[PDB]
Formats: structure tokens, sequence, C-alpha cells
């Protein structure tokens, strides 16, 4: 779809076979979700945003389905204020910014 | 243009009287710049992100030029890690997120 930006671009997705809502975020390098258990081993990491750093659990090779588009990649789990889909998955579904 | 997301969508923009670079950020409601002299009156606000809150100065009615697309609107000035153009200006330049 073509998504205008008069409201936040929040979409329903499936992450690791769980339905979640998330913000499509071109300003995020990475995908960050709060309170989910995913497959495989995780690795601790730190990421920073506008207000400082948070600790996250990094899971690799997680499947995300965005309106029929499947991608597999890294998901960070930690106390983000809102769930975010970042560029690591937006590139895999061929998302672009257009003006 | 049609901008892919394999690298951060950083573009050059003119903000008030100053050329700056900034990140095109669909996950940001508002545009936030660090250390820019803007004219007019301002009001103090906080905004929050990953990691917590920062205190900004809110300036209304600032002119930005993005690749020839001119827009007027609110700019927040404060200690953001990187400059970001948020939806309040993305909508005004006709940007959409597509996939
Ligand atoms: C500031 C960006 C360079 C980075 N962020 C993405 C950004 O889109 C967040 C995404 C975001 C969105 C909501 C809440 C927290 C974070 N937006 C944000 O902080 O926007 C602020 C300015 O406008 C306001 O509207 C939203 C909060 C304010 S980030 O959330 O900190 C971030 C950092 C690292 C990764 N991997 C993923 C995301
Ligand atoms: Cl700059």
């Amino acid at each position: 779809p073509q998504i205008t930006l008069w409201q936040r671009p929040v979409i329903t997705v499936k992450i690791g076979k769980e339905v979640r809502e998330a913000l499509l975020d071109t300003g995020a390098d990475d995908t960050v979700i709060e309170e989910i258990q995913l497959e495989g081993k995780w690795k601790p990491k730190m990421i920073g945003g506008i207000g400082g750093f948070i600790k996250v659990r990094q899971y690799d090779n997680v499947t995300i389905d965005i309106q029929g588009r499947k991608a597999v990649g890294t998901v960070l789990v930690g106390p983000t204020p809102v769930n975010i889909i970042g560029r690591n998955f937006l590139t895999q579904i061929g998302a672009t910014l257009n003006f």
C-alpha cells in the first residue's frame, strides 16, 4: 500500500507467529518489540534513542509477516515505549519513502 | 524521489536560514534539531523516545525546504542524537511510505 503520514503508520503484523501492532519507522535501524518470547537463543545488547539507552535481548532469524510479505531477521526485545519495525525489515519487504 | 532504506534516509534540508542534514523519520511525530538558531517565540516541551525524555524548545511557523518542496511548521530544538524530520513535515512535502 501507499501509506500517508497524517497519522502514525501503525500496522498489524505477525512477529514470530504472534499478532502485534507496530509502528513502521524509517528512523529506526532495528525492530524493537516489548514483551515477547521468540525462538532461539538471544544475545544482550544496548541501543540508544532520543532519550538515552535501553537494554534489549537480540533474537536472530525471527519471521515477520506484514500484510502477506514475509521476512526473516533480527528482532530486539526490550522496554521500547511503542513497538517499532525498523529498516532491517522494511528493506526486506521493499518499502520506500516517496515524495 | 523514491528512497530505499538500505542506509539511513538522511537528506540535506534548509531549516530557517540554515542548511542541515536530517533523517526522514516516519516514526517521529515532530521534527527535532539539535543546536539551531530559529527566530520567533518558543515554548518549552518534553518529548519522549527510546531511553526516556528530553526537553526541547518548540518553535512554530518555521520554513523548511526539502529538495525544493517548501513547508512551514513546528520545529523542536533540543539534544536529539541526530536531526530528524518527522511526520509534521513529511506530510507537508507529500511523502508516503510505500510497499
Ligand atoms: C530517534 C531515531 C534516530 C531513533 N528512534 C526511532 C524514532 O522514530 C522514534 C520512534 C519512537 C516512537 C514513539 C516512542 C518512542 C520512540 N521516534 C521518536 O523518538 O520520536 C520523537 C520525536 O517525535 C515524537 O513522536 C514519537 C516520539 C517523539 S529510536 O526509537 O530511539 C530507535 C533506536 C534504535 C533502534 N534500533 C530502533 C529505534
Ligand atoms: Cl547538519
